[PDB]
């Protein structure tokens, strides 16, 4: 059911983080487009830190989901869940241990976000935009959407704020 709120959007993925609320990659956005999910643009709220892209919609779309915990990372050390769904409809849940909250120089860009190292095939270029979540008590907290990953290594960019 939580992987019902991730949905392909552009050329990667976005995730419901509320009825209202898309939160998808900046990179991932088809720039073309003047409508999504039969909404125009022109009534979507779209604002954008870095590569963390956040769609909100005038009027719920999602009636059925519930709102999820939105916050800027997770804390130092902690295994995020990276909800990987592919083209081919597999679901790929990645258990990836959070790291340092900085400011990168990701490819000359600037982002907000935070590294992880992938824990134990691994994440391709289609899976820009799907989200890291980690449970905390009881209620799952969302934190970022993908966005990158080191071409040597395990590590992966999560998409903040
Ligand atoms: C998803 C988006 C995509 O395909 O867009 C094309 C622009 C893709 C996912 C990664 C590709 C391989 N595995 C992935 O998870 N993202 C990108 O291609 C971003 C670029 C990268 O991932 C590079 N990584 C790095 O530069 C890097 C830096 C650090 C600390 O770790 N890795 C490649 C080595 C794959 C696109 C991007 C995002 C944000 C930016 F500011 C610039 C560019």
């Amino acid at each position: 059911s939580i992987w019902s709120r991730i949905v392909n959007f552009g050329s990667g993925w976005g995730f419901w983080v509320s009825p209202s609320l898309f939160i998808t990659s900046t990179h991932v956005i088809p720039q073309g487009t003047q409508e999504f999910f039969g909404v125009p643009t022109k009534q979507i709220q779209i604002h954008k830190s870095g590569e963390f892209c956040r769609l909100r919609f005038p009027k719920p779309i999602r009636t059925d989901v519930t709102g999820m915990i939105l916050e800027e990372g997770a804390p130092e050390g902690t295994v995020a869940t990276l909800l990987i769904k592919r083209p081919t409809g597999e679901l790929m849940p990645l258990a990836a241990r959070m790291g340092t909250h900085a400011t990168m120089k990701i490819q000359g860009r600037t982002v907000g976000g935070q590294m992880g190292m992938l824990l134990t095939l691994g994440t391709t270029p289609g899976d820009c935009g799907c989200p890291y979540i980690y449970k905390r008590g009881n209620d799952y907290v969302v934190i970022g959407v993908h966005t990158a990953a080191a071409r040597g290594g395990n590590t992966v960019i999560c998409a903040t704020q």
